[PDB]
């Protein structure tokens, strides 16, 4: 009800889905700018996620955006078809993949149980914030973009008589993401290991983290397969029962979604906010539903209860961005002065700063009881 006029918070329903699949499902969230204006300066991007049940293939097609892809759960095999190279990857959890816009990729579940699960981020080529699909494989359904073309020139093209080049388009009929056989999968990944592979920081030390949780991003300053897009991903956990210190980012404007758990949030707004009133913009997350994070918007994550709470963002904008902490050990008021404490809070400096040192952690700490 009340969520729905928080114009940074997108429930997973409205993520759209483009087909109707039977073995998985790819699904978009509208314009950033479809209800306000105030997400204009993201207008070019959209996210999404794919989805694929155990043992399915999603069939041959590709977009119009740049794309990066993000594992959020289980492991797949991309394999990328370009016009002069082949590339195949078998992902698995954490793994970050560029994706060059016209690229026509396929996508394959070889596990038995576990669902595939990616989390997208694109950039409109064409008109701002659109992002389609094209399906070379296909048929009636998905249709194939080669029925658009006249039997005469698939005819010439394929130098092929017509009745039998187009009863070849005319043969699927069971949607974009299959079912695939024991067989096809381990064909179809069997080389799996411009376009590089994918990259995947799970196993390094966090960027910031303490007993309460974890902070690592793949930067462009660092992996320069994102300076392209000048994206960022960003993995947070919060661990149960606990809370990121109030933070905001100096530049780059964040696109968060929900991977595990629930938290609160809690956003600091001028613009929903004469002189400067902040607005308390606040709400509950959850598995799939996304926050925008404006740059400069001061804000704090507390997870609620019965687990941890673990987020990917895309970060928008993001060379150059850095995190500045409000609070905690480690923060911006530790590279301010006594006695512009002093006049910032019209209290006396020592006490400012005894209130400021009182919490001994950083980053993470214990959310409150509740
Ligand atoms: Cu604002
Ligand atoms: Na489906």
């Amino acid at each position: 009800q009340q969520e729905e006029n928080v114009p940074y918070l997108f429930k997973s329903q409205r993520f759209q889905s483009r087909f109707r699949a039977s073995h998985g499902d790819f699904r978009i969230l509208p314009k950033f700018t479809q209800r306000s204006q105030l997400l204009r300066g993201i207008e070019k991007f959209r996210v999404s996620v794919i989805e694929l049940e155990p043992q399915s293939f999603m069939l041959p097609h590709h977009c119009d955006g740049e794309a990066i892809f993000v594992v959020v759960r289980g492991q797949g095999t991309i394999s990328i078809a370009e016009q002069d190279e082949k590339n195949s990857f078998n992902l698995e959890r954490g793994d970050v993949l560029r994706l060059h816009g016209g690229s026509t990729i396929h996508l394959l579940n070889r596990d038995n149980n576990e669902k595939f699960f990616v989390y997208v981020l694109a950039k409109s080529v064409n008109a701002p914030g659109q992002v389609q699909e094209y399906f070379s494989a296909g048929g009636e359904n998905p249709e194939s973009f080669y029925r658009a073309f006249s039997s005469d020139i698939l005819e010439s093209a394929f130098n092929t008589q017509r009745d039998r080049i187009e009863r070849l388009f005319r043969q699927q009929k069971q949607g974009a993401i299959i079912k695939a056989s024991e067989e096809q999968i381990r064909a179809i990944s069997e080389h799996a290991s411009r376009t590089q592979g994918p990259f995947n920081l799970m196993k390094e030390r966090p960027q910031f983290g303490s007993r309460f949780g974890q902070f690592i991003e793949a930067s462009p300053e660092r992996f320069e397969q994102l300076r392209d897009l000048d994206a960022a991903v960003a993995f947070m956990n919060i661990n149960q029962g606990g809370m990121v210190l109030p933070y905001y980012n100096s530049r780059s404007t964040r696109v968060v979604m929900v991977v595990e758990g629930n938290a609160r949030f809690e956003m600091a707004c001028p613009h929903l906010g004469g002189e400067v009133h902040y607005q308390k913009v606040r709400g509950n997350l959850n598995v799939g539903d996304v926050l925008v994070i404006p740059a400069g918007h001061p804000i704090t994550f507390i997870a609620t209860g019965g687990s941890n709470f673990r987020v990917v963002g895309f970060g928008i904008n993001a060379m150059f961005n850095r995190k500045n902490f409000l609070a905690g050990r480690e923060n911006i008021w530790r590279n301010i002065d006594r006695e512009a404490k002093e006049l910032s809070f019209n209290m006396p400096g020592r006490e400012v700063e005894e209130i400021f040192q009182k919490q001994d952690q950083s980053y993470f700490v214990a959310g409150p009881e509740h």
